[PDB]
């Protein structure tokens, strides 16, 4: 009878298995868990926590992967690879046979069933990783009654990541809805056009005086601005939380 | 016998007198307070909450005035003006005769003289805003010893704002040094290039065993990218703030 895959405290090897280009800058990793029958076991909301080693130094960055919680044997990031991103860079330039380490579960998020009535979830970039994690869990339960509306945010239309599966997600189930912002929209385009705005929230989130969690994860001013937007609309911090 | 200049519950309204322009995206703005003998009032390490009204909706944004602590009768703000900034574009906008609304003071730091024995302060930008603040506090008490040291990044030569205040205060006090960053340094530059890297930060601040507060502000991505480092070199959450 086996230890769960990650361990909180220690960092424990994980070998790269192979990898695959998803568009101009983003990639798909494969990783192996230590043995076929282990799951990741990351609980809804909690994610990896990676160290490597660059220029002797060890440096530090959360990851969700985007296989689902009973996927046997592996688990896969999706990882956007930056042009100065130190820890991007370094695990696109990992071959299959090389390790990553990994501790984790790790995060503050703390769920419970039926928690709130609604989710409101924004989203920028891999920020979908997390969400994707909480929505499949909350969808997949029978019992779970919240609805989740989505706000996916990005820059042009080849950036939207994971779109066939979100959608197909949406036709599937009532409870979850999208609503995809491209800052450079194409021509006919039915979302949000621009950043994601005040508008844009008000349109698609229940308001502060109902039972909601509002949740977000995207680059550092995209958090910066929706946090502004929940003061404009009348949320207090105790409705939101940032990955 | 007055109220203060500021009320932290109540928003007051506050007169532009002048602005200046600084350099391309940087101006000052001076605004009258409501008597010429009041002083803004602010605690050491404390700032102000504006309020403004665009398209209908209520933004609130922070600020630390730049004229120093003693001044009678007005406070200046040094603002950089973002293309799609909505209250730097807001506060452009206004003209001399025009009111600002203004609330305050805010903020969790509680100065006590000599509460660490070093402090690193890591700004960009504007972020040098809350950190003149507390240093002009530190380096006027005679019975401080708290060595400061500050690492002030920012993109152009011409970005660097208050250089010469801040090299007179380099110059008259020991206990006060700073080490300036550019992104695009000038022929003959001597100081830090590209971002503030892990080592610049341990070449200038004492380590994690040392007593150490390091703060920091700067844009969204600055933060997180620092806060990687002081993860990197050993630092824990409890040795660290940002503004
Ligand atoms: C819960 C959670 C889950 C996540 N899941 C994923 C995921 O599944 N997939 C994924 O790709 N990402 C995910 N992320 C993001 C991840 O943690 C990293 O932030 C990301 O991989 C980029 O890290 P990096 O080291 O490559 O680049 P960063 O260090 O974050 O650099 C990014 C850019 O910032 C600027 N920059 C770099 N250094 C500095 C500096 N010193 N000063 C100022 N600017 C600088 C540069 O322009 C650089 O290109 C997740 C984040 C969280 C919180
Ligand atoms: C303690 C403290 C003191 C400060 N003191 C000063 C000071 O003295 N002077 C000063 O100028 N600033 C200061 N600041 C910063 C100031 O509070 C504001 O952040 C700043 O003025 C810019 O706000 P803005 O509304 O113009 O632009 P922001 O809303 O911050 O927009 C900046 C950029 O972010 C991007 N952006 C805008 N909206 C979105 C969105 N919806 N999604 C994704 N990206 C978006 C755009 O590229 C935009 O140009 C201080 C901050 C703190 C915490
Ligand atoms: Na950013
Ligand atoms: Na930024």
């Amino acid at each position: 009878k086996r230890e769960p895959a990650l361990n909180p405290n220690e960092y424990k090897k994980f070998m790269l298995r192979e990898k695959q280009i998803i568009n101009h800058n983003t990639r798909l990793f494969r990783f192996n868990l230590h043995h076929p029958e282990d799951v990741v076991g990351l609980p809804i909301g909690q994610h990896m926590s990676v160290k490597a080693t660059v220029d002797g130094k060890e440096i530090y960055r959360p990851y969700t992967p985007v296989s689902s919680d009973d996927e046997k044997g592996y688990f896969d990031l999706i990882i956007k690879v930056y042009e100065k991103g130190q820890m991007s860079q370094y695990i696109d330039h990992l071959n299959p046979g090389d390790f990553l380490q990994v501790r984790g579960p790790k995060g503050q998020f703390d769920y419970k069933p039926n928690m709130v009535k609604e989710m409101g979830m924004i989203a920028g970039g891999t920020g979908i990783t997390p969400m994707l994690q909480v929505a499949r869990a909350i969808i997949k339960n029978p019992k779970e009654k919240t609805i989740i509306n989505l706000i996916f945010a990005n820059v042009n239309e080849d950036d939207i990541l994971l779109r066939t599966e979100l959608d197909d997600m949406a036709k599937k189930y009532s409870n979850f809805k999208v609503y995809y912002v491209l800052n450079n929209p194409p021509a006919g385009w039915t979302g949000g056009v621009g950043f994601v705005s005040a508008d844009m929230i008000k349109q698609h989130f229940s308001p502060p005086s109902s039972d909601i969690k509002v949740m977000m994860c995207g680059p550092p001013m995209m958090n910066k601005a929706m946090q502004g937007h929940l003061e404009t609309l009348g949320y207090t911090p105790e409705q939101w939380f940032i990955f």
